[PDB]
């Protein structure tokens, strides 16, 4: 139930009401963005939201978003080629999770999606 | 000295002789890529390459490349916009390694690196 557990303490976090059930995939919603959490694979907390971008610029700048840096929860863009439409995620270990790690990777995600805009 | 000592099993698993200090950045050479190793950040093993891309593909094609899988060592292209130049890279917790974890890694990054060629 980490994962029962960990969306039961975000939701708290949110002050969301908390299912008698929780299985993946689990929406929520910050400010303007949908987001979507599941345990993929398992132990890992996958986040993403599929954001409203900015792609007057060039595949290098596109790019240019998922280089990598100090912080594991920034947000990578991807696209999904099933969908044809971008998708930005991010991911860490359930199993290193402080009680907050789920609010602070949601807010990284976020935060990655009000940039791209 | 968990970056140390998980270098020194990867160099041993290669088939390289350690130095007698090993600090990051290391570099690798795995068939036809260089590839570089780092704690980044702390307690997190970051592997890179520079890959010889395949860009008469779409934006939408080269961050296809992008979207989550099964496998969290699943490389990331992105574009080092302070160089010029793509930059292949993954990234697994220190703590959670099994003996032969970097060299897992180095195998998805360079297999990454293979498939965008």
């Amino acid at each position: 139930y980490s994962f029962e557990q960990a969306i039961t303490q975000l939701f708290q976090q949110l002050s969301l009401s908390i299912p008698d059930t929780i299985e993946p995939v689990i929406g929520v919603k910050v400010g303007e963005f949908a987001c979507h959490i599941t345990e993929h694979p398992v132990g890992q907390i996958l986040m993403f939201t599929l954001p409203s971008l900015d792609n007057n610029n060039e595949k290098e700048t596109l790019l240019s978003h998922n280089i990598f840096s100090q912080d594991i929860l920034k947000p990578i863009l991807s696209w999904d080629e099933v969908g044809g439409h971008p998708v930005l995620w991010n991911r860490q270990p359930l199993n290193n999770l402080d009680n907050n790690s789920l609010y602070t990777q949601l807010e990284m995600l976020v935060q990655g999606a009000e940039r791209l805009q």
